[PDB]
């Protein structure tokens, strides 16, 4: 797939926009839930949480916008392999889908 040509931001922006939509009624057991940054408490899958804190980095500045971002990629690769194993019926097909927009890092 072709690299295009997007800023860092905007693609961040793209994935934490939809982790937001991906929020819903899904209680503790469906997954972890985190506090917003504006204060807001949000329900999202475990793996949904790890690039949440790797955004919080980002601003602490722990993370450069490239690190955090590369961060994501990283691990998003990892949840997409555990995904296109065995048992994937487990996992909500909503979260499949934002897996795979991460791993494919393109703001079209």
């Amino acid at each position: 797939s072709d690299e295009k040509i997007k800023t860092a931001h905007d693609l961040i922006d793209e994935i934490i926009q939809d982790v937001i939509q991906l929020d819903g009624k899904l209680g503790l057991l469906g997954g972890n839930t985190r506090q917003l940054e504006d204060g807001r408490v949000i329900n999202i899958p475990n793996g949904a949480a790890m690039i949440f804190d790797d955004y919080k980095k980002y601003k602490q500045g722990e993370l450069t916008a490239e690190s955090a971002l590369e961060s994501m990629i990283k691990i998003a690769k990892l949840s997409n392999q555990l995904n296109r194993h065995t048992f994937f019926n487990q996992r909500q097909p909503e979260t499949g889908q934002f897996y795979k927009k991460v791993a494919a890092i393109d703001l079209q």
